């Protein structure tokens, strides 16, 4: 059975709500496992306390850079980077969870939650989960973004784990 993980989101330290995600371990097991373990922190590092550094309304919310907090950092549980596992799943609409990258085979810890259909990313970014509960909370987060992606308040993962 596919794992479910949660993020409790805060805005300038104030609780906003919870978003949960189904991870598609049945189709992208290596990529799902990376996100799962980073969400429980069981390897000794992970997403708890990290921020969403880039939020563009009508496109995506990007996070997962727990080492440099700005899009230049992060690392996977397999090392600094890992390969594109497959591209079976596509960017079909809001709620899709997909890996950020900087070229072929450069997955780390950064990810994005789509808030629109982003079909031009198909075959370039590995899709590995979807929002299960709390899409309304993603929509609320999105309002703190801007056209250039800077956030008007600090959006953090106050807690996270596996359900």
């Amino acid at each position: 059975v596919n794992p479910t993980v949660f993020f409790d989101i805060a805005v300038d330290g104030e609780p906003l709500g919870r978003v949960s995600f189904e991870l598609f371990a049945d189709k992208v097991p290596k990529t799902a496992e990376n996100f799962r373990a980073l969400s429980t922190g069981e390897k000794g590092f992970g997403y708890k306390g990290s921020c969403f550094h880039r939020i563009i309304p009508g496109f995506m919310c990007q996070g997962g850079d727990f080492t440099r907090h700005n899009g230049t950092g992060g690392k996977s549980i397999y090392g600094e980077k890992f390969e594109d596992e497959n591209f079976i799943l596509k960017h079909t609409g809001p709620g899709i969870l997909s890996m950020a990258n900087a070229g072929p085979n450069t997955n780390g810890s950064q990810f994005f939650i789509c808030t629109a259909k982003t079909e031009w990313l198909d075959g370039k970014h590995v899709v590995f989960g979807k929002v299960k509960e709390g899409m309304n909370i993603v929509e609320a987060m999105e309002r703190f973004g801007s056209r250039n992606g800077k956030t008007s308040k600090k959006i953090t993962i106050a807690d996270c784990g596996q359900l």
